[PDB]
């Protein structure tokens, strides 16, 4: 909610479709009356089938896992089997059940046991060299967003735990000296942080617009963050503690280098997801209570006039 | 290398059990002796139905970006479908030349009524679950992982503007003071534990606070290193602070950053803090990167590398 | 009555569901009008299957408890027996009494080996899931919350130690002190919302600091409670401290504890705590309760109870 | 590892028997060899029942929840759909795979779909009143034990958050200065926390047993911490801060009372469970990175000897 | 959009033309519909040739290479078989795919000396030559040329150095001169003609030069702009000097560099200037890139930026 153009968290939705397309199949099925013992055993042999090709693919990871099990696995062999075919009990006991009811149940459709075997380790094996069963972007996106797998998260929580924590307490004291020893104006009480989300983030602020003016160094592990008044036509509407966020610089830098592969698109994504993620972390921390404000701005509008309707 | 926990990039022993697997595959289809004509029909239906069920994932997909369209992928449906199914034309294409076969190759709209009720139940219960190791290999070949991001990011803010004047401010503080020669390196700890005590003095005994190098202010320390009570060599030592960090988001709730998931991060962070320190300009030999993990005395490990 | 968010204890809601649903099930049997002693044989056939499938569920669970025998149960297997299946006797009768009309009521072994593989399947994937709303109930019904024990120590370390002594310390400082008399009762102030600022003024502006009890010494506040400027009244403010340890346990990833069994731990702290006082004989309504969840005026709200 | 009858973690072993029955189970209808058909349709229709009587169990449920709905859930129907029926959209999914295997599928034991309603709805009832499917203590215990719902756990984390935390930074430098100053042995670095299994906690820890004996009180909220020194035949072996920990008092306290319902094998098993929540903590927690031991123990036996053990 | 005469980065328009192109086959083989059986066999056929020549040049590529692999590819074969034969894999198996073909379908030794003997006269006498375009389009897809490594170069050394303190000391010499303040932008000109005079008071009399910016010697310049014989503005004009090296490079004889391939090339430089500048961040828009050819007035183009 800090600019339209952050992503918000993914939803239920593809459960919600994934609901109605199945309403859809069982109307359908009921409409055409074909008998539904043949339907039971062809659907639990066609998710039989899906689990054994899940653990041969298992099994060819397992084997270049098991040179990493000495590194990335604190050499243990059932971590490796459970991360190379997620539950171990529960996998073994659908692996069971399909052994049981591949070799037993009669199959129309399909091929014999250990044939059905063979032709599934050969699409197995042709899967695998040829790239076919790969992960859509959309896939990726969720399981990043889901389990935490970004740049972003990292970003925005070393933010947090390095800088503002340690900040932010100091920061109403210190305003509220500077507002009494000079008078002359008023100061708002709350440092508001700027999301340049093009990561265009230039080493002078005042040049962003010229109405943004440095005032006065606040006075005081050595923290110095100039203060800004904001000219409205000419005049000073107010002033305040005015920065920018240096891990969008961070992530431009990572975008200029070529030992990054970060692209422009991935560094647009990850600043809006940097954004969205500082907003949920200073939204439910302690030390952010009426303490500091996120202004998220792109560039297509001037600073000062966000500056001004947030103040 | 660095260590020998910290785990190398991965290698392709994928390809070589695919390709034991193809020979056996091979193998026991000639010895069986079947016609190929079945086959053939039968592995086209199969790789039809697995074209069906991934579109039917994409369709499910779009239907959940409906509402991301406008922010995700610029408000372009173009952007959204291409997200949602891969490549437009390369998918676009396989689908239809699988309808074909499918359709062409000898129930019609029941078996799509099944598949359809099959891949809803896949999505909805999630029976084809991705393999934390497949997750993991995924994550780090398209660099999504938090190391990744947390050590460029401690490149880019804090070692690439103190390492071309550290060796001044090393020599400026030689040509000042005597006995104790310090090194030219600086000694960045990478304690795979992450805890990080916040003073080495407090770590090891072994170890003694010496003084402050001279300074944005970056104030760095120089320690003394003991061993049975000499002074055996003085460094420049810092922790790595993403490591502490990766501390206190695992402390955290709002993170969901586990401890197996820290110090996973932690080898890939360090993996990839040597990586970006072997190539980069800023990085002469003047700062040597020390990886160790308590099952221990630090100062033995310091002057090991000294 | 302490406040409109936070749940009264459980009535008998269900108790009236199960009686709505037996008389509907009696008017539909009524109405097929179907043989009884059918239907007897099903029923009995059915809490056969139940009973056994039970049975080994608890069969599963002592095998899993065989090793926790020895701190569990003081190694005895009577007490793990009965931990695994219930009461001994009654459920071992049970079970008797259902495996010999199973046999004398008309396959015998193909339907237990049947029964059991879906016994495993139950166990194993975890399809008999626990209903949340089930899982408060119990939890309530048998004192298996945070917040219960939470208020109970809240009460017995802290309101016990000070309730009686707090008027005494007040009647002294009133006869100290001239004309308004402080309020002779405990306003704690019980935020729902978890965040407590260390002072007053932050939470509100027209709520000031300022004096300081005369005295293991409790440094009880007296606050001004400032109405349109002007001073109402003194009293005693003090917030509730477990509301800061559920806070501090919700911000953490070692507690298993997220927000929204913080606010449900919340409500709960706050009933239990004030049916403690209540009933509690050190308190003679010389503490009033004060809770209140943000959509507000604390002062309005405060002078309210005053 | 701290006493011998603190219960360890609850393992898979649970599962790895029931993989066993499972293997059991496929091994007997191998030998019986009857019709795979029919078994996979029981199961599928024992599956439907099972999921049928879960939805009458929620719907019973749903009809008290609903009362509390202003209240206890923050007044929206959907979060007490997903309280008394688990995930909406899986066990919508579910219950219409049951409706629908069970309106098609032909069963040769098994009545009708509206008799099997009916009777189905019977027997929940007749469980709902008489509490027929009684919960045996040790899936309660193992419930709650997963999800965090004893008042151990809170009160350990209470003890942590309130107490501990703040003082064991502290300590250390405080028993440092009390060791420059009074120089007559010297004390431990490591505050050590009395945890009595049997919940009997006098309020003077001298009067536990004559070999400990109250030494001095350590300087500075006051953190009035009492040292104490070991009589080991009749010489101070050692000497260090000791004190009891009060959550355990508390809980004694409560199981006095009558208005908690708090009894004696509970209180024992709570004590217990506090102890290893503290461990955990502890071992885990930043500030305790050293500086804390737990003396868990039970009289059936000398407290100093194993005090001084762990010295 | 730097100047209507620098041409844009290189499209697509060549798909749409094999597009129309496969159009009209299509059409006329739909309007033919001649038996597809003798059509797939000539095809393949002559794919299964293009392919046999290319491995001969390939070959004859090699034969060239056996003294380069000791020094273009540090003495390994496979790298330099790649060389010569492309993609070692996919290349390898269209190879073996189009013998395989060739063979199956039905003299064949003579074809095959008569394709050899076609390739011998095609590397001889350079049949298949590459026309320009086609160099030109692989030269700008690779990044293979000497205005890349010019502009780059540029960047690297002179205007990453001078940005930053351009602006301060203009902003210096602004509050340093009573009198029209000098703008705060190097106005970089990039004349295509590469005719660069040793001052611009020889490039044109309506513009004079004024001043030197205080100071590396970097010590630029400030002009003055007349209009109508008055001053309307300064600005720190400075010629870019990889322009003027481009003309010293076609000057002489070893560069092999051409006036056409100087213009190209110093189009091309202009270009990837300014997409450099676009992305440098050092560019705070405090240098604005202006070019211009007489096909002119210099004055009234530099005051048009302003
Ligand atoms: C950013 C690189 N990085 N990525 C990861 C992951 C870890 C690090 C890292 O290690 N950085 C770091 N370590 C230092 C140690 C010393 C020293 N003397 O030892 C000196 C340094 O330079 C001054 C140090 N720096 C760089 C500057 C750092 C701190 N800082 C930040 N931080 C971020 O923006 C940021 C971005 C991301 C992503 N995560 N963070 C939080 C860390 N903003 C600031 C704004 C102001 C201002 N408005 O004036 C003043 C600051 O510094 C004063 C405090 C100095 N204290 C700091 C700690 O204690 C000793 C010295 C600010
Ligand atoms: C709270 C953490 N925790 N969870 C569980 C479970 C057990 C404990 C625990 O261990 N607490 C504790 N033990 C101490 C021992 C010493 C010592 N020197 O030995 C010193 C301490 O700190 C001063 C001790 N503290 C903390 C301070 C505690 C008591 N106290 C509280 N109570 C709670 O907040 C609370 C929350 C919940 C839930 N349950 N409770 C009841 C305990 N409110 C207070 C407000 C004031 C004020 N502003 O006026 C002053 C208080 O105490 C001043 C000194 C009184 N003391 C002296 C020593 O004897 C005991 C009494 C207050
Ligand atoms: C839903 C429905 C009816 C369906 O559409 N298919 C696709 C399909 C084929 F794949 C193959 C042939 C026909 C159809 Cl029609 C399917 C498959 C099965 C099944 O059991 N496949 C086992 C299996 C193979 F068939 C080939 C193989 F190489 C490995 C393997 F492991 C069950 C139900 C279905
Ligand atoms: C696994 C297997 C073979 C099994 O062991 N039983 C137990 C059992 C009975 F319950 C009932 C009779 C015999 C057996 Cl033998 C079972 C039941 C069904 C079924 O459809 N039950 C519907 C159903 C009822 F019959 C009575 C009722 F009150 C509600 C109800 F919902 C399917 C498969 C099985």
């Amino acid at each position: 909610s800090l600019h339209p153009s952050i992503p918000c968290p993914r939803g239920h939705g593809a459960q919600k479709a994934a609901l109605v397309l199945l309403s859809a199949c069982l109307v359908t099925l009921w409409g055409l009356g074909e008998p539904p013992e043949h339907t039971l055993r062809y659907l639990v042999l066609h998710l039989a089938s899906l689990q054994l090709g899940l653990l041969l693919n298992g099994v060819c990871s397992l084997a270049e896992e098991l040179r990493h099990i000495h590194s990335r696995y604190r050499g243990s062999y059932w971590r490796t089997v459970r991360a190379c075919l997620g539950c171990p009990l529960r996998r073994g006991a659908l692996l069971l059940l399909s052994i049981y009811f591949y070799y037993s149940l009669p199959n129309a459709v399909g091929p014999p046991f250990t044939w059905m075997l063979a032709l599934l380790g050969l699409s197995q094996a042709l899967n695998i060299l040829l790239g076919l069963k790969g992960l859509a972007p959309a896939e990726i996106s969720a399981v990043c967003e889901k389990g935490n797998f970004n740049v972003a998260h990292g970003l925005a929580w070393s933010y947090y735990i390095g800088y503002l924590r340690l900040i932010l307490p100091e920061l109403q004291a210190r305003i509220r000296t500077y507002n009494q020893h000079y008078n002359n104006g008023a100061v708002s009480q709350r440092l508001y942080i700027l999301l340049p989300l093009d990561c265009g983030v230039p080493d002078n602020l005042s040049m962003a617009d010229p109405n943004i003016r440095f005032l006065d160094k606040l006075p005081q592990r050595v923290y110095s963050n100039s203060i800004y008044e904001l000219l409205e036509n000419g005049q000073r509407a107010g002033t305040c503690v005015l920065e920018y966020a240096t891990p969008l610089q961070t992530l431009f830098a990572m975008s200029q280098y070529s030992q990054a592969g970060f692209s422009r698109e991935d560094r647009l994504e990850q600043a809006k997801l940097f954004c969205r993620t500082l907003e949920d972390i200073l939204a439910d921390a302690p030390e952010s209570q009426n303490n500091c404000r996120l202004i998220a701005y792109q560039e297509p509008f001037s600073l000062s006039q966000e500056v001004l309707r947030h103040l």
